[PDB]
C-alpha cells in the first residue's frame, strides 16, 4: 500500500542515543516508542546512506524504512567544494526508496529530512529509470511529501530532479529513437508545456544553408537523418528588450566518428553525444517551469555523424559562418565544428552571457573522469557563479586554463585558419577550448566539457547506472541566482 | 669578439616610433644615432620575440642584435596568469642570445630591458644546452649584464636560471651515467658548495630495509643498480628548532614500466622519471645559495624500474613503512609505491608544509599537457602561494582536485588496504593523488604533477628542445617569499 522514509543522524559525542529527524521523531511517539525499540533491537546504529527496514509499526505504513543522514550540522565542505549535508540527504534518501521499490511498493512518503528539496532531489533521481523499450519494469513509485509543512520547497526539489531526469531520458534513448526532428520535438513539447513565454523554431536544412553554417552541414551530410538547428526563447524578463542569457549545446545524436572511424567496444554509449543539448535544454525548460523574471535563448545544433559517400573527409576544408576556414583533419572531432557554427550565430542576441555544454573530448574523462564537469572561460566572475551554484547542487564543476599555449596548436595549421584537431596529443580538452574560443568574441563566455560526466555507474549514490543528465541542476541554480 | 644584446618596444599609439630601453637608447645616442637609422632602413618594426642583427655599429660591438619586447607597460595578463612583460624578456633575450651563439661570438653583453632578473633569466636557460657527449657542440656563450646599475637583479635570475638548468642536466643525462647513486653525488655536491649550513646523507639499501620501506625496496629490486634514499638538510633558520619545509621528488632514474612493461616508443624519455627528484633537489640547492633564513629537508627516493627474475609482479601485495598494505596491479605506477614510503618518512620531521612532485601520470600530461603543473593540495593557503610564485616566474601552475569520489576508486581493493592503480582508467592524475594521500595526514601538502612539463618542444620560447627542469623556479620563488 504505502511505505515510509525515515532519517536519524549519526550520534554525537555528548548524545545518549542517535537523534531522529523531527518526523522520526513524531512517528516513534505515535507508535508508543516501538520505531526505537525495534532499532535498538536489530543492532548497529545506522550510519550515511546506510538503510534498515522495519514492517507492521503502523497499519498505514507496513514498511518503514529508516536511512542514515550521517551529521545533523554537516555544511559545506572546504575539501570537497559541496554542501556535504545536502549530499548525505539525497543519497541517504534515494536509498531508501529503492528499498520501498524493490518490496513493490506503489507509493512513498518522504521525510523532509531538515532539507525538502535534497530530500525531493534524492528521492526523484533516485527512483529514475529508463524502461520505455522493456516489457519487464519495475513498479512504478509515486514519492510524496510525509506532512505539509515543507510544500514549495519539496516542489523545488521534484522540479530541479525533473530537469536532470528529462535530460537523462534524452540523453539515454537510443539515436534511432531520438533523431535530430525527435529531440527537437521532445523539447518544444516540454518548453511549452513549461510556459506560454516561449518560442520554438526546428529550424530545417534550408535555414541552416541561409545561415552558411557550412562547418555545422559538413558533418550532417554524411548521414541520411535530416539536420536541424534547435532554436528556443523564453521571455521572463519584465522588459522584454532586456539583453538574454545565451546557452549553447552540442546534439550530435549519435557520432560514429565519421571516416576517422570510432572503436567498437561501447561504442553505444554515443547516443548520448547530445548530452550538450540536452542538458542546456532541460535547464531552459526548468527556468520556464520557475517562471524566472529573465529572458533565455536556447541554440542545439543537432545532426548525426556517419561515414557514407557523402561524409566529411579528412584535410576538407570547410567555411565557418564567420567566415573563418578550418581544416577537418579528424572527422570524430565533430562537435567543436558544429559549435562554431552555433557560437558565431548566438552573438547575434547581443547576449549577457553565452554558455556552451557539449560531451567533447575523451581528454575530459582521463583528466577529471566523473568527478567534475571541466569548465573553460575567459570570466572569473562567470566561473565563480557557476562554481558557487555548483556547492548547492552538488553536482561538481572544476576550472580548466584557456591559455594562448593552447590556442598556438590549433592554429598552426596547414591549408586554414584553425586545424579542428591540435598539433600534438597533450592536452585534448584544452586545445578543443581554444579552438571554441577563435568562434567567441563576448566577455562572458564558458564551455562546459561534459564528457566525463556523462554516464553514471555507481559514483553518484542517487543516481541508477546509466546516462547522468549532468550538470543539469548546476545550470538551473546558476539561472535561478543569476534572476534574483 | 663581443656582441650585444639590446631591446626595442611595440610603439604605442601616441609615440611616433618604438621606443629603445635606456641601454638602447643610450648605445644609439653612442653611434650619433646610426642604430636608429639603419633599424628605420632595414624595414618593418620588430614585435615582440622577434631579432635583427646590425653588423658595424661599433669597434667593440661588431654585431649587435635588436629584440622586440612588445608592450612596454605589460603588466600580470588576468587571462594567462603570469606577468606578460616578464615573459616577453626571457623570450627575446634567449632570442636574441641564440642569433649571437649562432655568429659563433663567445661573449655577450645583454640590456636588463626593464627587468634584469627576467633579462638574466632568458640569457641562461635560454643558450642552456646539454652536449656533454657529442664532439660536436656550440660555440659556449659568456653572458654578462650590459652596464653595472641592475648587478643583484641580474644576478638574482642567474641564480634562478642556473637552478632549473640543473635540474635539466639531470633529467637529460642518460640513466646509465645519471644512475641513483651519481644522482646522489652530483646534489651532494651542489648542495655543498651553495652553502656550509648544510647536511647530505646517501642512504643505503641497509638503511631502507632497516626503515621499513617495503613498498620503495619492491620497486627496486628489479633492478640490479643499487637504490639510495638520498636526505639532504639546509640549516637557514637562526633557531635550529624552528620546524622545516620538507620537499620529496620522486627519483625513479630509468623506468621500463617493469613487468607491465613500456610500449618502445620514446622509452627513452624515461630517463627523466627522476624530473621530481631534480626539480625539488635544485630548488633546495638554490635556497641555499640564496641562503633563505629558513630550515628545509630535501627527500628523493631513487631507484630504476627494470624487468627480470626478481622484479615486482603484478597483483603482489607490499607494505609500507606506516603499515598499510598496497596491492600491485600494475608495476608501472611504480612512483606512488617509492613515495607512499617517503612521504611517511616526511611526517617524522613535524614540518610545516609537505610539498612533493613527481614526473607521475601519463593522464596529467593528457590533462594539461605542457601548459602548466597539476598541483592536488589540502590546502588552499598553500596552492595561492604556489599560484602567486608562478605568475612572477611565468612556470604556471593548475589546481587539480583532491576528492573522495577518486580516493573511492583506490581503496576498493581486492586483497589489499589500497591498489595502486583506479577502478577505472578515468582520471588516472586525481586517482593517483588520491593514493598518495592515503599516506598524508599533514594539514599542509601539496603534490606536484609534472609529467606535462617533463620535456620542450618550443612551448616555452626560451627553452631549446629536451628536457625542461620545470618547475624549478615556481618553487624558488616560493620559498624566498616563505622565508620573507
Ligand atoms: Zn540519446
Ligand atoms: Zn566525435
Ligand atoms: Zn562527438
Ligand atoms: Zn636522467
Ligand atoms: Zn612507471
Ligand atoms: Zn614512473
Amino acid at each position: 500500500t504505502k511505505g515510509l522514509v525515515l532519517g536519524i543522524y549519526s550520534k554525537e559525542k555528548e548524545e545518549d542515543e542517535p537523534q531522529f529527524t523531527s518526523a522520526g521523531e513524531n512517528f516513534n511517539k505515535l507508535v508508543s516508542g516501538k520505531l526505537r525499540e525495534i532499532l535498538n533491537i536489530s543492532g548497529p546504529p545506522l550510519k550515511a546512506g546506510k538503510t534498515r527496514t522495519f514492517y507492521g509499526l503502523h497499519e498505514d505504513f507496513p514498511s518503514v524504512v529508516v536511512v542514515g543522514l550521517g551529521k545533523k550540522t554537516a555544511g559545506i565542505d572546504e575539501q570537497e567544494n559541496w554542501h556535504e549535508g545536502k549530499e548525505n540527504i539525497r543519497a541517504a534518501v534515494a536509498a531508501g526508496c529503492r528499498q520501498i521499490q524493490d518490496l513493490e511498493i506503489p507509493s512513498v512518503e518522504v521525510d523532509p529530512c531538515g532539507d525538502a528539496q535534497a530530500a525531493a532531489e534524492g528521492a526523484v533521481l533516485g527512483l529514475y529509470e529508463y524502461d520505455d523499450l522493456k516489457q519487464k519494469r519495475k513498479v512504478v513509485v509515486s514519492a510524496k511529501l510525509h506532512g505539509s509543512e515543507d510544500q514549495e520547497a519539496w516542489q523545488r526539489g521534484v522540479l530541479f530532479a525533473s530537469g536532470q531526469n528529462l535530460a537523462r531520458r534524452l540523453m539515454e534513448t537510443p539515436a534511432n529513437e531520438m533523431t535530430p526532428t525527435k529531440f527537437a520535438e521532445i523539447v518544444e513539447e516540454n518548453l511549452k508545456s513549461a510556459s506560454i513565454k516561449t518560442d520554438v523554431f526546428i529550424r530545417p536544412k534550408s535555414w541552416i544553408e541561409e545561415q552558411e553554417m557550412g562547418s555545422f552541414l559538413s558533418v550532417a551530410k554524411g548521414s541520411e537523418e535530416p539536420p536541424v538547428f534547435l532554436e528556443i526563447h523564453y521571455k521572463g524578463s519584465p522588459n522584454a528588450s532586456e539583453p538574454p542569457l545565451v546557452f549553447v549545446g552540442k546534439g550530435i545524436t549519435f557520432d560514429s566518428g565519421g571516416i576517422s572511424i570510432k572503436a567498437a567496444a561501447n561504442m553505444d554509449l554515443m547516443r548520448a553525444d547530445m548530452g550538450g543539448a540536452a542538458t542546456i535544454c532541460s535547464a531552459i525548460v526548468s527556468a520556464a517551469k520557475l517562471d524566472l523574471p529573465i529572458n533565455i535563448v536556447g541554440l542545439a545544433p543537432l545532426c548525426e555523424n556517419m561515414p557514407s559517400g557523402k561524409a566529411n573527409k579528412p584535410g576538407d576544408v570547410v567555411r565557418a559562418r564567420n567566415g573563418k576556414t578550418i581544416q577537418v583533419d579528424n572527422t570524430d572531432a565533430e562537435g567543436r565544428l558544429i559549435l562554431a557554427d552555433a557560437l558565431c550565430y548566438a552573438h547575434t542576441f547581443n547576449p549577457k552571457v553565452i554558455i556552451n555544454a557539449a560531451t567533447l573530448t575523451g581528454a575530459m574523462d582521463i583528466a577529471l573522469g566523473s568527478g567534475a564537469t571541466g569548465v573553460f572561460t575567459n570570466s572569473s566572475w562567470l566561473w565563480n557563479k557557476l562554481f558557487e551554484a555548483s556547492i548547492e547542487t552538488g553536482d561538481r564543476v572544476w576550472r580548466m586554463p584557456l591559455f594562448e599555449h593552447y590556442t598556438r596548436q590549433v592554429i598552426d595549421c596547414q591549408l586554414a585558419d584553425v586545424n579542428n584537431i591540435g598539433k600534438y596529443r597533450s592536452a585534448g580538452a584544452c586545445t578543443a577550448a581554444a579552438f571554441l574560443k577563435e568562434f567567441v568574441t563576448h566577455p562572458k563566455w564558458a564551455h562546459l566539457d561534459i564528457a566525463g560526466v556523462m554516464t553514471n555507474k555507481d559514483e553518484v549514490p542517487y543516481l541508477r547506472k546509466g546516462m547522468a543528465g549532468r550538470p543539469t541542476r548546476t545550470l538551473i541554480e546558476f539561472l535561478f541566482r543569476f534572476s534574483q
